[PDB]
C-alpha cells in the first residue's frame, strides 16, 4: 500500500486566465495517470466521461459516468471555485467518509478539443493524485498523448501508472 | 504638424460573422498592437497590458484597460455601445473626451477562448487614427497568429515599424 | 551588419549530396550587403548544382541581365562536415581570403536554405538563400524571414526576387 508521493504543487502548472464557461460540457477521459492508477492487461480500464455544468453561483455541477458491472454508474459532485481561477475544491466534503481534502487544478486546455486536469485527495490520511487527459472526442493525437505521458512522468509516475482507457459506446454518449 | 498613414476604407476590415457578445467578455491580453500612431521603440519597449470586457444588462460593454506605468497600475474605463451590426461598437459618452469626434470599434475575427483581432478608428482634433489589437486569453500566441496579424496590419497599409508585440509582464494584468 | 557566429547557423543533419543536386530557384535572398531596391526590385535567378565524380559540385548561376542570359560558374568543394563547402580555386578570386557554404535545412524535393559567408578585402559579408524547386513557395517565406532576422538582418536586407521566364527555364 506504499504510494508514490504527490508532487509539490509548484510542478503542476495552472491554465492562465481560465474560462469557466468555455470549460463546461462533456469531456471524455482519454488518458488517466496516478499514484493509485495501475495498468491491468487482463481487464483494461474502460473510458468514462465527466460532465461540467456551470451553476448560477459559478461552482460546477460535475457528473462522472462510467460503465461498470453491466450498468451505468453516476457520481454527482460539486466543484467549488478555489483560490485561483481554474482551481476547485469538492463541495460538502463531510458527506464523503474518510475524505479530508480534494483539490482540482486545470493544468492546460484549449477548451474545444483537449485538457489536462490534476486532482489531489487525502483519504484515510493517504495522499492520492491523478491526472486526466480530457478530449471533447474519444480520440486524440499522438502528440497530445505523448505530452501527457511526459507530464505524468515529470510528476514522478512510471509507465505502468499511465493508462489510455479503451473507447466504448455504453453510458458515455 | 502630424503625418499619418491614412485609415483604410472599412471595406478592407472584415467583421466576425455571428458575433457572440457574451462569449467575447472577460480579460484579453494585448499580445500585438499596430496602428498609424503606434511606433516600435527599442530603447523603451511597450509593456503588455490587458483589456477587460463586461457585458451590461443593456448589452453595452464596460471596458477596462489595465496598464503598468510609473510603478503603478493605471485603469482606463470606457463604454462600448453596440453599433450597426453585431461586433461593431461606438464609444459611449463621447463628449466627455475632449477633441474626440468619432470612435469606431470592429471585431475582425475571434474564436473567443484563445484569440481575437479588433480594429479601432478614431478622429481626434480632426486627425484620423487607427489601430489593430491582437488579443490573447494568454500572454503568448503562436507564430501563426502573430504572422497573420502582421499580414493583416500590412494589408491596411502599415509598415513593420508600426507593428509591436508588447513584452509580457506580471504586474497589474495577472 | 556583423556575421553571426557559426553556432547560430544550423547544419542540415545527414546531408544527401546526390539529392541536393539539380536546379534550385532563388525565391528568397537576404544578407548584410543585400538591399531591397524598392524602385526596381531584383529578378529571380537559378543556381544549378551538379555532383562531379569527385563529389565537389559544379555550380552554375543563371541570370537574365542586359537582355542576355549570364552564366557564373564556380566549384564547391566538400568541407569539414557533410553539407558544408568551400569555394574551389579561391586564389583566382582577387581579395577573397575566405568563402564558406553551409546548407541550413532542406527537404531536397521542394525547398532549402543555404548560408554563405565570405571575407573580401578583410570585410566579412554573409547571405542566405531560400531555394525552391519551383518559383513559388508557401509559411516557408515567413520561416526564412524569421531565420534571417535571428542572424541580425532587418526587413530591408531581405528580398524576394520576382519570378521570370527568360534563361532560368
Ligand atoms: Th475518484
Ligand atoms: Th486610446
Ligand atoms: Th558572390
Amino acid at each position: 500500500s506504499d504510494l508514490i508521493p504527490a508532487p509539490p504543487l509548484s510542478k503542476v502548472p495552472l491554465q492562465q486566465n481560465f474560462q469557466d464557461n468555455q470549460f463546461q460540457g462533456k469531456w471524455y477521459v482519454v488518458g488517466l495517470a496516478g499514484n493509485a492508477i495501475l495498468r491491468e492487461d487482463k481487464d483494461p480500464q474502460k473510458m468514462y466521461a465527466t460532465i461540467y455544468e456551470l451553476k448560477e453561483d459559478k461552482s460546477y455541477n460535475v457528473t462522472s459516468v462510467l460503465f461498470r458491472k453491466k450498468k451505468c454508474d453516476y457520481w454527482i459532485r460539486t466543484f467549488v471555485p478555489g483560490s485561483q481561477p481554474g482551481e476547485f475544491t469538492l463541495g460538502n466534503i463531510k458527506s464523503y467518509p474518510g475524505l479530508t481534502s480534494y483539490l482540482v487544478r486545470v493544468v492546460s486546455t484549449n477548451y474545444n478539443q483537449h485538457a489536462m486536469v490534476f486532482f489531489k485527495k487525502v483519504s484515510q490520511n493517504r495522499e492520492y493524485f491523478k491526472i486526466t487527459l480530457y478530449g471533447r472526442t474519444k480520440e486524440l493525437t499522438s502528440e497530445l498523448k505523448e505530452n501527457f505521458i511526459r507530464f505524468s512522468k515529470s510528476l514522478g509516475l512510471p509507465e505502468n501508472h499511465i493508462v489510455f482507457p479503451v473507447p466504448i459506446d455504453q453510458c458515455i454518449d
